[PDB]
C-alpha cells in the first residue's frame, strides 16, 4: 500500500497548550475531580495508519486511551472521563472530525495539521476547548 491521506497524523505528539479545556469538560458533564485531575494531563498522542485502520492512542498520567477505526464506520468508545459513547470519525478536506453521541447529547473533537503542530478543537454547544500538540 502506498500513502494514506491521514498520514500527515502520523507520528507521536506531546500536548504544549491548552484553552478552555476546563470549561469544555463541564459542558460535556465531567464531574469535578475527574476535571480536575484530567486537566493537569500532559498527554502524549500517538497516531497510526496500518491499511484502512487508523489507531489513536493517548497516554498520560491520567488515562491510557487507544481508539482504533475505519473512516466512516461508526464504532464504541470510552473515554478518558469514562463516558460510554457511540463515535464516527471521518476525513473532511484533510480535517480529522470524530463526532461522539451518548445519552442523547453530542461533542465533535477537530484535528487539524498546522504548520508543525496537531491541532485539537473539542467543542460542545457553544464551549469551544483548542489543544496544541507538537511532534515528540
Ligand atoms: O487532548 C485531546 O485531544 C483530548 C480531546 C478530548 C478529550 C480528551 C483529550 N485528551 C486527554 C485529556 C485528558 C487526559 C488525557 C488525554
Amino acid at each position: 500500500r502506498g500513502s494514506h491521506m491521514a498520514d500527515a497524523f502520523v507520528g507521536t505528539w506531546k500536548l504544549v497548550s491548552s484553552e478552555n479545556f476546563d470549561d469544555y469538560m463541564k459542558e460535556v458533564g465531567v464531574g469535578f475531580a475527574t476535571r480536575k485531575v484530567a486537566g493537569m494531563a500532559k498527554p502524549n498522542m500517538i497516531i497510526s495508519v496500518n491499511g484502512d485502520v487508523i489507531t489513536i492512542k493517548s497516554e498520560s498520567t491520567f488515562k491510557n486511551t487507544e481508539i482504533s477505526f475505519i473512516l466512516g464506520q461508526e464504532f464504541d468508545e470510552v473515554t478518558a472521563d469514562d463516558r460510554k459513547v457511540k463515535s464516527t470519525i471521518t476525513l473532511d478536506g484533510g480535517v480529522l472530525v470524530h463526532v461522539q453521541k451518548w445519552d442523547g447529547k453530542s461533542t465533535t473533537i477537530k484535528r487539524k495539521r498546522e504548520d508543525d503542530k496537531l491541532v485539537v478543537e473539542c467543542v460542545m454547544k457553544g464551549v469551544t476547548s483548542t489543544r496544541v500538540y507538537e511532534r515528540a
